[PDB]
DNA sequence: TTTTTTTT
């Protein structure tokens, strides 16, 4: 009897898998009886245990096929095709709404009964991030709106301050929240071509550590990044399309995505200042350092790195109307859960502890 | 029963799709019942909702096919083949009229009932453009004729001005009007061959912001572009065919298309000055800036960059006789629609606002 | 019922088509009923309307086929095979005799009933070229003999003169006449591998304004041209076969075609001077410039740079016996037609106008 | 019925055709009735007219096939396989006597009833060649034996002489005689590696006018030649096997063939100079120039380049016993034909005219 | 009836053929009746005549196959797979055992019934070899077993002594017995990086004459080699795996093979000295130079640098027990031959002639 | 697999 290529393609769509080998390997695991399957019983991986019982019959026949990689290629093509349709048709608001739904699904697992995470430790994360800058939650909301509208010239934000000011932490969490890539412009001009190629079809980009020149007056090591950026005015202003390249691929043409620039305290040309909507200053604060010393489960579990943490911050702080209408129903349910799990007193006690530089938990 | 490859080829032809993935992903959407298709019901994408009901039955059988990518490959070849045939057989005038017919079709949507655009905002853009240079509409007509005639050694226009003088803004609109590609020649000579490969079958090209050398006298940064360009005289001259290269592809041979060069105020070898038929200065002007500050919906919606804006300018200013015969019927209808919606006093009020540096509207 | 691959192959032979996409595109057009084919009715393209009615029946079945690119590939291979057989077995004189028949067929169309070309404008071009150098028609006959005889190390003609001397204009018309390729050697020395690979099976080649050195004294900025050419002395000399490369293709070994090099007046090593059997000096002459200004239809229709114009010159000036026997019949008919449609006094009126620098016509 | 791939492969073997396009084109000619075949009637090409009648029936069925290139690919591989088997199993003497049989077969045609060449002209070529250097036949006999005995570090001879001093003229004739390949050194080693791949299964090679250094004192521009030569000492010695490259096909390990190198008077490292038995070149004899200038059919028909002229020279000069045994029958047969058609006085008359530098065929 | 793919695969295994073209060509030869087969009658090649009669029936059907190259590709894979299994599985001792068997077969070739390598010229080579320096057969046996054991640190010998001293000559012969390569180090570090990759997968290696920096105090001209090697601590010791690299290719990781260093009388750091098991110095000798001058047949049939000339030297001197335990059979059989063929007096006469520096084959 | 990338 025949293999159903359709059931494979459906699994690939549902897992959103787009590596042929990863797709292949996982489907083969279903060939053993789901009824006895230790991976099912131990509830180890949702992309397995949700699916094993459904695909078992087809996996058994798949295991005898002689066409195995051919089946997988067509399946993976279907997933890649769906992505490109979406890229050309969705609004940036819908893109972000989809991205949020993905994170919310991961949170449902993380804090589920199977969930290994501790919602209390993750709320301790939110308390620390809310102390990193004044009006942190309002600042995030502004950044997101700026990315969604993608208004030309009004596109780019500058993070400034010394080593261990925290700027890379916040960049990483934002980059996880929205999706995107880091880029390093400190290179010589020739390699920048493939470097910028990374930006193709991304939502955000982040420029790391754009080294100035002459900051060595204050021990900052000098480099070319600032000059290179000043030579990229149209990529930043985003008013017109640019060509982009990848290794072994022909060029594509698109609006270069919005993003973030990060630096230590180099001097900035006025030509470059004009490019930026907003500059945010990061300054070392000892009470955060002493708090982290006593609350290091934050670092160990990478809580303060994660977009998941920022999403919890938005859920706790923002009015429901601020979210895209479709997901507002899920947001209410999470707000309800958090209101059940914590009183404001509990949360504010944590904020006080952080201000003391004491460990977050008491 | 079996897949009709013919119906897929029709869909590719009618959508003018030439990406195999986009074609695939699009066609797969039709497999669900159009009668419930929310994309149809919400009238979100014409390249969907026009076609779903027609293609539905074949899409269901296509969803079961084991050959899916081969079927799409043949369809995409047919669309590519038609472009090839046209490149060798249309007059340059006919090409331009086809291109115009497509923009006019897009304008029909944008200002339709489903049309989101405000014709008053788009007409405001024409006022700002007609201020950017003396006799602006005459300049556009002269450029269009030059591009149609494609007279050898009389093929290229040079734009000069300081930064923020509007040259790349104007180049963008012409390029969207005619269709074509931008190119960057401030490069090492080795990559340059794959760079020039982009010009294949294009109508225009634009060489963007070519760097001279010694312009640091004027504080200009310096680079290869001008010296690199003087090695390419025959590409400008267009008197003879040249050979063009793409990655993993053997060379094509054709005449290199006509176009535009933009730069800040470097000096130039007259071996290259001889190649330019015309040179246009651009100058910063305060009232444009002050007007634009109070008119930022122009920038937010990219109106000022977009070829639709130049087409609207021509329809307003130029006689019907100057358009090629077949489109004169549509041109007449659009002229009637514009005149119905705008008095000369309204248009002159807008122009007077721009001159005064108030926001365009009042 | 099934596709005749034989009928397709025959059309590719008939058209001498050798791009698979161009072949595919044009054969598809025959699917619609020739009974109403607007292209046929408008008599626009010979390669269509001559063939549509014959191929229509087979094109309808081709339109359904699943193999389409494969059928086209075999047809293109048959045309390519015919070219290789010919290149290995014809005398160079027969090759040229065939080329002349193809041009004469095009002239029969151009000045035929459809008659898109005015023979008066075309003859005005002949007067302009015959004025460009002394004894012009004698010089063309010398060049043809040289290319036919292909005497080793007596194989190349050098054109020198300042900008707008007309050297490219003459080279362009000659290249069209014989059929051949232009090539750029002002290039990085590695990429020459695939560049020169284009010369496979060609009859004649041209190198462009080849960037030398020493001319910096006169603002000729220098480059790899003369450097590279003084390497390839064997390619010029043609005493031995050389290996030529294409992408995804193993090398072809053959003797390298004769031809022409063009030069603004850089310096040349005498190892290279030894290899040009002849050099011609070209000079700007204002009265030609004044003539062109008033006679711009020459440039706009590209008349003066077409081998069609050179063929008309030879028909006017040379004895019938100088042509190969099989075409002497066609030559006689065109001599008669020319004598009918022009008196000598008209041609003398034209040539006088050219000398005066006024508009050629009066 | 169906195509006999066997009959196709026989033709490929008997033509020794080893290009798939050439073979394809050739065989398709046979599809017409040979009984009226104009080429047969003309006796135009032996590789056609000998075979048309035999292959006609199979060619008709071949003309309808859908596998045509695949059939030709298998046939071509049979021919290459035969070459590869000979390339290892035969002695260098056995190879050479095969080569001579092929040339003798051409001469039988060239002076045959078609007789398109006249042995008197070719004899005048012999006279010019034997006049070019003393005892030319004897120095050739030395070179032949050296190449058969193939002694390492003694596998190569050089010419270092001036331009237009004939070294290429002689190399061409020897290379035609031996059936080697020319190769080009003057390249980046990072691609020369592939070019050397052509040396697979060759009797002999020649390296061309290789760019040294220090020749700059006499305007010879320096380059990669000297560098790449003194690098490849293994190949120059003939020390060991090398894995020679091919595209889309495996590389092959085999020992490199012996050869010749030409240059003008560049530097040569003594580390290189060690590797050559003879390092000898020859310099202009102006009277010969005046002879050529009055005997130009010699050059026009390329007689003095062609290995056929050398073979005629050895037939005249050498003892029958100096040839390999089996061909000595044919050697005697041709010695008869020379002595039948020429007196010594005629040959001497040619040779004094040559030495006098005058036109020869008085 | 049908081609047995099995029989084709047997022949490939038995011949150890691993080029698809050779396999194809040779197997096709069997298609003629073996009963008359003149290659069999002449006993030209065992790879033919040993097999033809067995394979004949299958070869006939093979010649009619339409699939031929596909059969051969699978057969060649079988032989390559066999090598890769053994290459991974077996010991250095087993591998040398087989390398002996190969070279003992080349003795069975060279001194088989054709004797085209004269066993006694090869004895004169053995004489010149053993006369070269002290105790040479033992010095070989020692160095050989040293390289078989590959014991850490105990892995490198230093061949000092001047130009033409023979050190290069001998290493080449041992490399014939085992494979391997020589290596440069005389360069700045960026060169060394890629150069070190040459050692990858070598069963043995050597270093080219180290022009040691700091040898110029001895007036020995130099490059960086001494400081290079003195820094390369591990590579010599072979204590642990190291990484190796090539142009355009990824890194590989392996224990760096053992070997030899060659130099003239250069300066050495005592650290670098500690890396070597033996210090040796070679010198040119007046008897030996005048002997080869008088005995050049040893150069002509490639003897003195041949590994077989070492193999014969070992079969002469070394007892059967010193050879691989089963190959010892062949050792006895060649001992029988050589001891029968040559008296010790002719061997001693030959050695004495070398001791007189006079021609060996008196 | 070639190519492009890499290497320069
Ligand atoms: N505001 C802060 N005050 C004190 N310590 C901080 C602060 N922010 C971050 N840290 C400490 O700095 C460490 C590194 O943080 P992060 O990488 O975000 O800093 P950064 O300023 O972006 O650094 P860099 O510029 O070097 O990448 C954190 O793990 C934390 O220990
Ligand atoms: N003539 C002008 N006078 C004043 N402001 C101008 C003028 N032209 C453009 N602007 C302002 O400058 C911005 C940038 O315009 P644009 O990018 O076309 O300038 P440019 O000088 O042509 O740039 P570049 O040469 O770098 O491509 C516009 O969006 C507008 O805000
Ligand atoms: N002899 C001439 N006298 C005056 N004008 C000329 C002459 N020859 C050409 N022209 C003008 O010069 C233009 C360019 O001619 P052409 O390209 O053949 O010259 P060129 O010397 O080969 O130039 P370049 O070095 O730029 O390639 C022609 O289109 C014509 O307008
Ligand atoms: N000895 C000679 N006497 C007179 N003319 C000669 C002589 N040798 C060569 N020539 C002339 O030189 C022409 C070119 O010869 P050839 O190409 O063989 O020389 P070459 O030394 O190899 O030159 P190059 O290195 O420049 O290619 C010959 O066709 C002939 O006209
Ligand atoms: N000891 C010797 N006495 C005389 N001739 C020798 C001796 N050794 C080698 N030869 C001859 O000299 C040639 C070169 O020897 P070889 O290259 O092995 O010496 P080398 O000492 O390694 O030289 P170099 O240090 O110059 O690279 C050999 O091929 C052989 O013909």
């Amino acid at each position: 009897k025949q293999v159903s290529w359709k059931l494979v393609t459906e699994y690939a769509m549902e897992t959103k898998c787009d590596d042929v080998l990863l797709l292949l390997g996982m489907y083969l695991e279903f060939q053993y009886s789901f009824e006895m399957c230790l991976k099912c019983i131990k509830k180890e991986q949702p992309s397995h245990y949700k699916y094993h019982e459904k695909h078992y019959a087809n996996a058994a026949i798949f295991a005898d096929s002689k066409n195995q990689k051919t089946i997988c290629q067509q399946a993976v093509d279907t997933v890649l095709a769906k992505k490109r349709v979406d890229s050309l048709q969705l609004t940036r608001e819908q893109m972000l709404t989809n991205r949020f739904n993905d994170l919310l699904d991961r949170m449902d697992i993380m804090f589920g009964s199977t969930g290994s995470a501790d919602i209390e430790e993750w709320m301790a994360g939110v308390a620390w991030l809310h102390c990193l800058l004044p009006k942190m939650d309002s600042v995030v909301y502004d950044f997101l709106k700026c990315m969604v509208y993608n208004i030309p010239k009004k596109r780019y934000w500058l993070f400034k301050g010394p080593i261990d000011s925290g700027k890379t932490t916040l960049a990483a969490a934002l980059l996880e929240l929205c999706g995107g890539k880091a880029l390093n412009v400190n290179l010589p001009l020739d390699r920048l071509n493939f470097e910028l190629g990374v930006a193709i079809d991304q939502f955000l980009v982040v420029f790391e550590d754009v080294k100035g020149t002459g900051g060595e007056s204050r021990d900052l090591p000098s480099g070319q990044g600032i000059n290179n950026l000043d030579n990229l005015r149209d990529y930043l202003d985003g008013s017109v399309k640019v060509n982009l390249e990848k290794k072994h691929l022909n060029k594509r043409t698109q609006i270069f995505p919005p993003g973030i620039v990060t630096m230590n305290e180099y001097s900035v040309p006025k030509t470059l200042q004009a490019r930026f909507v907003k500059q945010i200053d990061f300054r070392p604060k000892d009470y955060l350092k002493h708090c982290l010393e006593r609350s290091e489960f934050l670092l160990e579990k990478r809580i303060i790195q994660s977009g998941i943490a920022l999403l919890l911050m938005l859920i706790w702080y923002r009015p429901v109307a601020e979210f895209a209408q479709s997901i507002q129903s899920r947001i209410v349910e999470w707000k309800e859960r958090l209101d059940k799990e914590f009183s404001l007193s509990v949360y504010q006690k944590m904020k006080f502890n952080v201000a003391m530089g004491i460990g977050v938990l008491d």
